């Protein structure tokens, strides 16, 4: 039975959505939609409802919206965000138009998490531990994040986490994510792979260490300037693994930098959580450490549980390769619209 639906307006983006679900207030928005906060009655709970906008307007939005509601319709994991609602106002896939996404409203972000908590070791211990059990599960669906910073990363007061991506293009509470770009996907060096998203838990859990951004680029070039000289310009071994020639020749015009010595950079750290930055702000990805591997690192001793570090179940992407004209992926997303089912 298709709910009563309201109609209202909230800072400019029209929301039409079923009356179970009030008291709507902003949370984000740009180009691609707006996110707001709300309750819903039916279970008591506050919840997040994203708004795509106009999400036919073109095949590129189209495909975006197609694969967005994809990817949330099977993330079922603790430490990543996952899908509770879809709904559309419209009746028939004649007048659909506008897809609506709800999932569990979390506390905060991690960047509002550091202005309220003041947290210790042991809080950075369990907050990347989930980051990282999170990311092991969206890796094992062949998905890498590439957008990982900590606006993308939601917490409540006890301090558990998901991952999510709010995907709306964004721009200057604002964080870059390019200061939590791989330097190899930054700079389209090479076919990169899913530590890239490693890369980026490091430098988030070295903001958590210090309380600064560790890389504050202010574009590419002053981005990779910050990196190198933390982890020293690439090597020759590496330097032949960028495959790009220009950008090959770019890095290989420029003053060299030696490694810093991390123990020497992030003065009274725990010293398993310096071992850990190390392995993850590798430069050449070949050696970067993985989500897998990282759970079993010693820093994590306190949490870490190999049966209870799941995998996800096998993930379609051959849609990616499909070459589908707007009214296509419109009534692929439809019927995924249709199709849903709440979890219980
Ligand atoms: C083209 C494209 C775009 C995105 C993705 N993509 N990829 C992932 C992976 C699986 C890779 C991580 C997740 C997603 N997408 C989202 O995470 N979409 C946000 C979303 C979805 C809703 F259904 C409802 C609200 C949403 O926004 C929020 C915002 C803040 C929130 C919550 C909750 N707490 N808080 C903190 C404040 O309290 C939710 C894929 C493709």
């Amino acid at each position: 039975e298709r709910p009563t639906f309201y109609r209202q307006e909230l800072n400019k983006t029209i929301w039409e959505v079923p009356e179970r679900y009030q008291n709507l207030s902003p949370v984000g928005s740009g180009a691609y939609g707006s996110v707001c906060a709300a309750f819903d009655t039916k279970t008591g709970l506050r919840v997040a409802v994203k708004k795509l906008s106009r999400p036919f307007q073109s095949i590129i939005h189209a495909k975006r919206t197609y694969r967005e509601l994809r990817l949330l319709k099977h993330m079922k994991h603790e430490n990543v965000i996952g899908l509770l609602d879809v709904f559309t106002p419209a009746r028939s896939l004649e007048e659909f138009n506008d897809v609506y996404l709800v999932t569990h409203l979390m506390g905060a972000d991690l960047n509002n998490i550091v202005k309220c908590q003041k947290l210790t070791d042991d809080h950075v211990q369990f907050l990347i531990y989930q980051i990282l059990r999170g990311l092991k599960y969206i890796h094992s669906a062949d998905i890498i994040h590439r957008d990982l910073k900590p606006s993308n990363l939601a917490v409540n007061e006890d301090c558990e986490l998901k991952i999510l991506d709010f995907g709306l293009a964004r721009h200057t509470g604002y964080v870059a994510t390019r200061w939590y770009r791989a330097p190899e996907i930054m700079l389209n060096w090479m076919h990169y792979n899913q530590t890239v998203d490693i890369w980026s838990v490091g430098c988030i859990m070295a903001e958590l260490l210090t309380g600064r951004t560790l890389f504050p680029g202010t574009d590419h070039i002053d981005q990779l300037k910050l990196i190198l000289r933390l982890v020293g310009t690439p090597g020759a071994e590496l330097l032949k693994k960028i495959s790009s020639e220009s950008a090959r020749n770019y890095i290989q015009s420029l003053t060299q930098m030696p490694k810093m010595n991390f123990a020497n950079v992030f003065i009274g750290a725990n010293p398993l959580a310096v071992d850990l930055l190390e392995k993850m702000l590798v430069l050449d990805s070949d050696k970067r450490i993985t989500a897998a591997q990282a759970l079993a690192h010693a820093y994590f001793a306190q949490y870490h549980d190999p049966d209870d570090e799941p995998v996800a179940d096998p993930y379609d992407q051959s849609f990616e390769s499909r070459d589908l004209l707007i009214d296509e992926w419109k009534s692929l997303t439809y019927d995924e619209v249709i199709s849903f089912v709440p979890p219980p």
